């Protein structure tokens, strides 16, 4: 119904991730969803879909996510699977990111390893509950929530975070 191609936008497409690898695969799906990816080495965002580069075989690592205006949604996480290497999350005024989807991306192993720094901001369906699943990131150095309406007792997160993860820099901007 007037907006079924959020599925069809969010499917995974196994076959595709098999031939040219998966951190191409989850390009093509992160900027059909109006998201932007940088590659390990430059500087450049990838922010045009059309422009992706489609030679250079299997060089181009996935190392920083911009999902700002994005259409992502969780039935499409199995894209972050087999990415080795990421270490910057921005999910920034998308609609569809919740509770369910920060479970699910802590649960990455492969993430838990790579991820440095996390920003949420402005997306309102996110709550208390998905922001502590973000412990599961041992290495995580930096985390920014900003304009979280969801999110109810942030100083308890303040705690958690200060339990099982001592040394995060944990800027926060919440009502
Ligand atoms: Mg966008």
């Amino acid at each position: 119904f007037w907006g079924w191609l959020n599925a069809v936008f969010n499917k995974v497409d196994h076959d595709r991730i098999r031939d040219v690898g998966p951190d191409r695969a989850a390009s093509e799906w992160l900027l059909r969803c109006g998201a932007m990816v940088r590659y390990h080495g430059q500087q450049r965002w990838q922010k045009d879909y059309n422009h992706l580069p489609t030679g250079p075989l299997d060089k181009y690592k996935i190392q920083a996510i911009d999902a700002t205006d994005s259409c992502i949604m969780s039935i499409g996480f199995d894209h972050m699977e087999g990415l080795q290497y990421v270490e910057k999350i921005r999910l920034c005024k998308c609609h569809y990111i919740e509770d369910g989807c920060l479970e699910r991306l802590s649960q990455l192993e492969n993430l838990q390893k790579s991820m440095l720094e996390m920003e949420i901001i402005s997306c309102g369906n996110v709550t208390d509950k998905g922001i502590i699943a973000l412990h599961h990131f041992r290495n995580l150095k930096y985390l920014f929530l900003s304009d979280l309406p969801g999110v109810k007792e942030k100083e308890k997160i303040v705690q958690a975070f200060k339990t099982s993860l001592p040394s995060l820099e944990l800027k926060l901007d919440l009502k």
